[PDB]
């Protein structure tokens, strides 16, 4: 069947005024189908790859087995025209190889293919056949294998995949080994997430696994009532590189898995549990405490992350009598009811980050928050975090923010998308000064490339542009948000 699709296709056949389908040590100078030379020349690229993969070409200093493979499968997403060549390729350099290693790697090629684009309606029965075919010659001899070519054949029958379902990316090293060792062993792939406190939870992963479900099973795990779910998201975080990307809930995990070996940022990212969203007023929190209060996990997991913000200088506009409170609280939340304690910097140092205490002599610090400590002996741990974040809340405009990296042609060049209840603003990342303010009522409408995010004003509209690759997480943001008012 294959051979009767490839007589009217491939240029071996046509050049007919059959052994085109056999393995070759060297790297083919023309491709099998007959094609535009412009196609041709991309289809020769590919090979010496799909070679580099089975290791039957050398990879370069810069690059490995599953860069090599990432490559082909996106070669194979964005040249449409080039599907048919590329599953050709890969099942020719199966066919009589002299190394069972390779064309292993071969048919492996054909399942990673498979789970990300279908070959041509024309091709799609005549190379399931084949495969089908060489199972069946083989399924006695090497069982393994035929394993192998058993699950191509499921991953090719799927077809066509939903949209919502269609993977973006190639597969990690990760994804590749997960795979390799579930076909030997048939154990479980997992992803570990990380919380605020460094607690992790394991997450049963798949293939199409998407950002949202796993968030949705490790936050049921650590015991966030089924409401709070939603208010809950997952960010990259690299700590030797100081980044905390916001990881989009509509994107699969293995997407973004191969995306992190593509990062030339240096130190380890790892997935960490945040509380994404705020819908309850701030300046209400002492009045409506329960909305905050009623999930005890959530609400330990929302004051020890906006803490951790308050700790690290991410609110740094706050002057120091509000600084001097906040310290006040914190001290008392360490030293319950340690009325007769003496202040000291190490106290200090333990609830003021470095970015405030520097305006002032940590002498005069203590000073200032000896004041504000004596009607807060009373009040109990719960409501002590209430007036923490009250204060946060009220004082900070960067609370409540989902924060993106974005470049301008407007000052700063370098600059931070916040999204949050009210609207889009766009902040100083040094002076975390607002430069804009947009609410969602004068944004008549968003539009995203990958590479930009651009919001229209009033009425026809301003168009504002930014520079940002994140437009993924931009949109799920974005429209949480803007879908309440």
């Amino acid at each position: 069947q294959l051979a009767q699709w490839a007589s009217t296709r491939f240029r071996s056949f046509k050049r007919a005024s059959n052994t085109a389908f056999y393995f070759n040590k060297d790297p083919i100078k023309e491709s099998l189908i007959e094609m535009e030379a412009e196609l041709s020349e991309e289809a020769i690229k590919n090979f010496s790859e799909i070679m580099m993969w089975m290791g039957d070409y050398p990879i370069p200093k810069g690059q490995t087995a599953s860069l090599v493979i990432q490559s082909i499968i996106s070669r194979g997403i964005e040249n449409h025209e080039l599907r048919d060549e590329i599953y050709c390729q890969a099942y020719r350099q199966t066919n009589k190889n002299p190394k069972v290693e390779s064309a292993k790697k071969g048919f492996e090629l054909i399942y990673f293919l498979s789970i990300t684009f279908s070959p041509s309606d024309s091709l799609l029965q005549p190379f399931m056949e084949q495969l089908m075919s060489r199972n069946i010659a083989i399924q006695s001899s090497s069982p393994q294998l035929a394993s192998l070519i058993a699950v191509c054949i499921e991953k090719l029958e799927s077809h066509p995949i939903p949209s919502y379902q269609q993977r973006k990316m190639g597969p990690s090293a990760t994804e590749i080994q997960s795979f390799r060792s579930n076909l030997e062993n048939g154990d479980i792939s997992t992803c570990k997430i990380r919380f605020i406190d460094q607690s992790t939870k394991l997450a049963k992963i798949n293939t199409y696994t998407t950002i949202r479900e796993i968030t949705d099973t490790v936050c049921r795990q650590y015991g966030i009532s089924q409401q709070s779910i939603k208010m809950f998201g997952i960010s990259a975080v690299n700590e030797t590189a100081g980044i905390s990307k916001v990881v989009s809930e509509t994107d699969m995990i293995y997407d973004v898995l191969a995306r992190w070996e593509q990062s030339e940022e240096k130190g380890e990212f790892y997935f960490q549990v945040r509380r994404r969203f705020f819908l309850d007023d701030v300046n209400k929190i002492l009045d409506q405490e329960h909305l905050w209060t009623d999930d005890d996990i959530c609400f330990e997991l929302t004051y020890c992350q906006i803490r951790d913000e308050w700790m690290k200088g991410l609110y740094t506009n706050v002057n120091e009598k509000d600084s001097s409170i906040i310290a006040a609280i914190l001290i008392q939340l360490l030293y319950p009811n340690q009325s007769k304690l003496v202040l000291t910097k190490e106290v200090v140092r333990q609830v003021l980050p470095d970015q405030i205490l520097n305006s002032q002599n940590i002498k005069v610090w203590i000073s200032m928050i000896e004041s504000q400590i004596f009607e807060l002996v009373s009040q109990t741990p719960e409501y002590l975090k209430l007036m923490f974040i009250n204060l946060i809340g009220s004082k900070s405009p960067l609370f409540g923010c989902t924060l993106f990296n974005i470049q301008q042609k407007e000052n700063p060049p370098k600059a931070w998308l916040a999204i949050n209840k009210k609207g889009v603003s766009i902040f100083d990342p040094h002076t975390k000064e607002s430069k804009n303010f947009w609410t969602f009522q004068s944004i008549s409408n968003v539009a995203f490339t990958d590479d930009t995010f651009c919001i229209m004003t009033g009425n026809k509209p301003i168009k504002q542009t930014f520079t940002t690759d994140e437009h993924s997480s931009i949109a799920s943001v974005y429209q949480f948000y803007s879908s309440q008012l």
